[PDB]
């Protein structure tokens, strides 16, 4: 068999308590947060039930990949390895590990299905320079997998049990929110497909499902002084019911893999404040995480990458 790397591309997520400081002050490119900042962040993963669970998702993907691609074809043999952008092992680390292994064909996936200039394009761009830098390797990069059916129907199968749990009233008058990560506005700028692709996976999703009546929103913005792409889903929600007065909010956060502080904050605490003062029910169904049936999504994905 052939032996081939696997990259496998995320944000990253602090390993402990003590690594808030460094991840954040990363992820705000070298601003370190002030004193309640910090405390306010350790709050909302105590919020959340703890960080340790959160980089074990990660870790959990990029394994049951490796095992499932090298278990449902028999030319190639996988070898994970994880780059991460704002925590070790970064991208940069895991290509000189690679090649250090002695792998000299990559295949690399990152753990977003939207292609964006910001972090997707990024991602591969890094890794590509790396690995030009040390010589001797290559990569193909995946650039985008939101439409890959076996993905879109995880999440119309989820939706539809979600919409089948729900009491009759509310089930003639929900709403459908789906979302991601808010970017900067300024994407547009380069042609960026990003919020285009949102709003096909939004489409995809409420087809798939049957779910007529349906939002696309952004979460989790950073701070800068210019634009990011809106509504919030903060915001959206609260105007949906302004207007039409829904009695359930169902948030699919497509552009997310993982229950991390996005979705079990951002979602299920700030979202929920919302429905909860409107008196609405809120739902939010299971993330991908490592199960089985999104394992077998990302395995189509790299394979029909590689033809
Ligand atoms: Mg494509
Ligand atoms: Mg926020």
């Amino acid at each position: 068999r052939k032996k081939m790397g696997l990259l496998v591309m995320a944000m990253g997520t602090p390993y402990k308590e003590e690594d808030i400081e460094r991840y954040y002050t990363h992820i705000r490119r070298g601003r370190k947060p002030e004193p309640e900042m910090l405390q306010d962040l350790k709050d909302r993963y105590e919020a959340i039930g703890g960080i340790s669970p959160l980089a074990q998702i990660t870790e959990q993907q990029a394994h049951n990949l490796e095992q499932h691609l090298n278990e449902i074809q028999d030319e190639i043999t996988f070898k994970a390895y994880i780059g991460l952008k704002h925590i070790e092992p970064f991208i940069e680390d895991a290509v000189a590990e690679m090649h250090k292994d002695g792998i000299t064909e990559a295949v690399s996936i990152v753990l977003a299905p939207h292609f964006s200039t910001f972090s997707v394009q990024s991602y591969n761009k890094r890794a590509k320079e790396e690995a030009e830098k040390l010589g001797g390797l290559t990569i193909t990069s995946v650039e985008s997998w939101y439409d890959e059916p076996k993905f879109v129907t995880y999440w119309v199968d989820r939706v539809k049990e979600t919409y089948a749990s729900m009491p009759e009233d509310e089930r003639e008058n929900a709403m459908l929110i789906v979302s991601a990560h808010s970017l900067p506005e300024k994407i547009k700028e380069f042609g960026d497909p990003y919020p285009d692709q949102l709003h096909e996976s939004a489409k995809l999703i409420a087809e798939g499902a049957g779910v007529s009546e349906y939002a696309v929103g952004w979460q989790s913005e950073g701070n800068t002084p210019d634009p990011w792409l809106g509504p919030d889903v903060q915001d959206l929600t609260r105007d949906l019911f302004e207007q039409k007065g829904y009695q359930a909010f169902v948030y699919v956060p497509v552009g997310f893999v993982a229950d991390h502080l996005e979705v079990l904050y951002d979602n299920d605490y700030e979202c929920k404040v919302v429905t909860d003062d409107i008196g609405a029910s809120y739902y939010r169904p299971e993330m991908p995480n490592a199960k089985p049936e999104f394992i077998d999504a990302l395995a189509t994905v790299v394979l029909k990458k590689l033809g």
